[PDB]
């Protein structure tokens, strides 16, 4: 587990007057969060449990990131800067009768992961222990429940999709269909979990290096190395 000293080294500039969600990612939501996930960052080796740590910030970084090519730091010390959608196209309901929408509610994206949709919101709820289909606007109000909203997007599978927590672990074996779609262990396969619809299998793409940029200065910093297959540039999307 990082301690505080690192954790504002890496997220350096998210208390900046300039980050509309200045004040809110703190560290103590961070480990409060971390203890409903046990397993997450106390898994494996001491390299891979830093390792889980800058996957999970650097994603997440990439998700809510104020960077610019010319920022103080670079771009990659801006992480955690935003809370909410910039300008949200609609209100992401796509209604269920399991996930009804909510009068009024808006389901844009929110926290670290940009949680969007009544069908996620719903379910990371019920796994959290909170109505977030009747209340979305908790994961920009409470610290903990964003934080923890994260986590159960990086911890929980949609099989046979593996777990961003499995794949960085090395708890993930990667079916043969997955070995021939080059779906491989690393970094890569994490971004294609968490979008690779529309930034995996097609080239060099300005999103992913932007996730790559954040998780190689994070892993600098905490001393590890980055891993193989860090870009999902010739992985079929799952």
């Amino acid at each position: 587990m990082i301690s505080r000293s690192m954790f504002d080294q890496l997220l350096k500039h998210r208390n900046d007057g300039a980050c509309p969600a200045k004040g809110f990612y703190t560290y103590d939501a961070f480990i409060a969060a971390a203890k409903s996930f046990p397993s997450f960052g106390t898994t494996g080796d001491t390299d891979v449990r830093k390792r889980e740590i800058a996957a999970f910030l650097g994603q997440t970084s990439h998700e809510t990131t104020g960077g610019w090519p010319t920022a103080p730091d670079g771009p990659y010390a801006w992480g955690y800067c935003f809370l909410k959608e910039i300008n949200p196209s609609s209100d992401y309901c796509d209604p269920s009768p399991q996930y009804p929408c909510a009068p009024g509610k808006q389901y844009y994206g929110r926290g670290p992961i940009q949680l969007s949709w009544n069908y996620n919101y719903g379910p990371c709820g019920e796994a959290l222990g909170v109505d977030l289909l009747n209340n979305p606007d908790l994961v920009a109000t409470d610290p903990v429940i964003s934080f923890k909203t994260a986590l159960w997007f990086w911890m929980t599978p949609q099989s046979p999709k593996p777990s961003c927590h499995d794949v960085i672990t090395g708890r993930w074996t990667p079916s043969a269909a997955d070995r021939a779609a080059g779906r491989v262990p690393g970094y890569g396969v994490i971004t294609n979990i968490i979008n690779g619809g529309l930034e995996c299998g097609k080239g060099p793409d300005a999103q992913v290096e932007d996730r790559i940029g954040f998780y190689k200065r994070y892993c600098d910093i905490l001393g590890v190395s980055y891993g193989n297959n860090l870009d999902c540039y010739n992985q079929r999307p799952f």
